[PDB]
C-alpha cells in the first residue's frame, strides 16, 4: 500500500473471462502491493447508456459482486460508486476549460468508439468529453498509478496533459499519474472474433455455471480448415489455444498440445476437453465466492457503501486544494 | 412574487449602462413581481478567463456591489455565486448526455463568439459547452421565467429542449423555462458598435464619475458627413439617439431632436449635452447607493453569502429529485 492505483469499469453488464484475463487478475495482485481503488463508473456508463438508466443502476451491484467473486478483498480494495461522489462532476467542468474541442476530437480511442457506435456527427456531448471526466476521476482520488492497455493510453496521456495544465495555471496541487502498461493482448471471443462481449454473444460470464462453461467451450470456433481429428490444424487464430495461453497454469502441457495439434490426430475435442479442465480450475474458486456472496447481499453492499465513503472523503480533500488553488471566491 | 426568475452575469468586471437598460432596471421591477435569482456566473466566467482566475474572484463582489447600487434589494433578490453551488456542475454533466456535438456546433451565438475570439477549432471545451451549463443553471433553480436578449434565444430554446428530453427519458421533474423578451435591443457601444463592453473599451460603467460620463458622451461616435452644426444630420446609426431612446423618459422630447437633427439647427453638442444629463439623472441615485454600501462592505458580503446559501438550498432540492428521477444507484 504505497502508490494509490486507480482502476474501474462502467457498469453495463456482468463481467466475463475477458475482464478476468484483461484486468481482474492483475488487480487482485495490485491490492497487495498498492492501495487499490476501483471505480464503478455509472456516470460515465451514462454517456452512452443515458437511455437505459435501469441497466446501469442494476449493474453497479452486479459488477461489485463480480469484483468480489474475482477475489478483490473488501479489506484491501476501496470500491467506489462514481454517482455518489459529485466532487468528480465539479472537477470535470473545471477540466473542460483546460482542453480544446480540437484535441478532444483527435483522441484515437474515442474516435474509434464513435466509429464502431455509428454515431456519425450525432455524438452525445457527454460521450465526446468523457476522457476528461476520467481525468477528473484520476486527479480527484489522487492516483499516481493507472493500469492501462495501449487502448487507454490516450485517455491517460490526456489526463497527464490536463494535470500539467492545471498545476502550471493555478498551483501544482495535482499528482501526475503514471501508466502501468498493458496486460498482453485482449482475450478474443468464443467464435474467434477480436472482441469478447455479452453483446456479441460470444462470452463466458464469471458467473456462468461449470456446466455452461463446459458447453460454451465445446462450441468454440477452432480452425475452419481443420475438419476431423486426423487432419492437421492451425493454432494461430484458434481461440481455444489463445484461451490456453492466458489461463493454463503449465505451458508444458500447452506447448505439447500445440505440437500434437499441428501434427494431426488431436481433435478439437481432446484439446477443448483440456481447456475445460484449465478453465474450471481458474473459475471454480470464483464461482464459490460468488455464490457465497449471493447469500450475503449485505456483505456486497457494505463493500461499496464503504469504499464510497472513503472515496468521497478523498475526492473531497482534493477539491479543497483545487478550489483554493483556482482562487475560487471564498477559498 | 409568483414565478421563479433566473438572471445573471459573467463576473469579469464592473457593470455598465448596457446591463442597466439590458436588464438591471428590468429585474429591479420584476424583483417584487416574482422570486428573482441573480447568478454570478463564476464558473462560466472561467470558460473564458480560466487563465485569469484572480480577475473573476475580484469581480464577484464588485458586480454584487453593482447589483445593489442598481436598486436590487437584499430582502427581495437571491444573489448566488455559481462556484459555491457544485450541484450545478453535477447537473451540467448529466445534461451533456442529452445533446449532440453537432447540435452544439450550430448555436449561432456561440459560433459568433468563437469566430470573434479567434479560437478556430481550438475552442476550449468548457466554452463550446457553456450553453448547456446555462441550461443546468436554469433547471437547478427551477426558473420558469428567463429574461433574454434577442441574442440569447438559441440558448433559452436549447434549455427547453433538454429539459423536455430529460422529463421524457427519466421523469417529469424539471420545468421548461419561458422567455421574457425585451424592447431595447442590445444597447450599442459609445464606439457605434453593436456591443458595449469593457473589453471593447466603449462602455460607461455604473461607477463612473459625473466627469467621466460627460467625457465618454463627448467622444461618442456620432455621424461622419455631419461636420458642422448647420448641416443636416441623420439618426440612423447614431448611438446618441439610441441612447436617448433607452435612457430618456420624454419620448415627445426625443422625437423632437429627431426632427431638428434631420433639419439643421440642432448641434451634436446640444444633443450630447442633453443626453449626458439624462444619464446623470438615471445615474444619480445609483451613485449615492453605491457609496452607502461601499462604506458597509460587510453588507455586500452578506448579500452574497446569504443568497448563495438560499440558492444552494434550492439547487440541492432539485438535484435530489433529478438523482431519483435518473435512478442513480442508491436513490
Ligand atoms: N472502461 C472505462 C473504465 C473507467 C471509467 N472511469 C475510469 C477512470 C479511471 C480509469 C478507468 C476508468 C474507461 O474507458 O475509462
Amino acid at each position: 500500500a504505497r502508490p494509490r492505483v486507480l482502476t474501474g469499469d462502467r457498469p453495463t453488464g456482468a463481467l466475463h473471462l475477458g475482464h478476468l484475463a484483461g484486468s481482474l487478475q492483475n488487480r487482485v495482485r495490485l491490492q497487495d502491493e498498492a492501495e487499490l481503488f476501483v471505480l464503478l463508473a455509472d456516470v460515465q456508463a451514462l454517456t452512452d447508456h443515458f437511455d437505459r438508466p435501469e441497466q446501469v443502476r442494476e449493474n453497479v451491484l452486479a459488477v461489485a459482486l463480480d469484483y468480489l467473486a474475482a477475489g478483490l478483498d473488501p479489506q484491501k480494495t476501496t470500491c467506489v460508486v462514481q454517482s455518489a461522489v459529485p466532487e468528480l462532476a465539479e472537477l470535470t467542468v473545471y477540466f473542460l476549460n483546460l482542453v480544446t474541442v480540437s484535441h478532444l476530437r483527435q483522441n484515437p480511442t474515442v474516435k474509434a468508439e464513435i466509429a464502431q457506435k455509428g454515431y456519425g456527427e450525432r455524438v452525445p456531448a457527454g460521450f465526446f468529453v468523457y476522457p476528461v471526466s476520467q481525468a477528473a476521476d484520476i486527479a480527484a482520488f489522487g492516483a499516481t498509478l493507472v493500469p492501462v492497455g495501449d487502448d487507454q493510453l490516450p485517455m491517460l496521456e490526456q489526463t497527464r496533459e490536463i494535470v500539467r495544465r492545471f498545476n502550471a495555471l493555478y498551483a501544482p496541487v495535482l499528482a501526475e499519474p503514471q501508466a502501468q502498461l498493458s496486460r498482453v493482448p485482449r482475450l478474443p471471443g468464443l467464435d474467434g472474433q477480436a472482441k469478447m462481449s455479452k453483446s456479441l454473444g460470444n462470452a463466458i460470464a464469471l458467473g456462468d455455471s461449470a456446466d455452461e462453461v463446459a458447453r460454451k467451450v465445446m462450441g468454440m470456433y477452432t480452425d475452419p480448415g481443420h475438419l476431423r481429428a486426423s487432419d492437421p490444424g492451425r493454432v494461430e487464430g484458434n481461440p481455444v489455444f489463445t484461451f490456453l495461453d492466458a489461463f493454463d497454469p503449465d505451458p508444458a502441457r500447452v506447448q505439447a498440445l500445440k505440437d500434437q495439434y499441428r501434427a494431426g490426430g488431436l481433435g478439437d475435442v481432446k484439446v477443448k476437453k483440456h481447456l475445460i479442465d484449465v478453465l474450471n480450475g481458474v473459475l471454480a474458486p470464483i464461482r464459490t465466492r460468488r455464490a457465497e456472496y449471493e447469500r450475503d447481499p449485505d456483505a456486497v453492499l457494505r463493500f461499496v457503501t464503504e469504499g464510497t465513503a472513503r472515496g468521497r472523503e478523498v475526492a473531497a480533500q482534493t477539491l479543497g486544494q483545487v478550489r483554493r488553488a483556482m482562487r475560487l471566491f471564498g477559498h
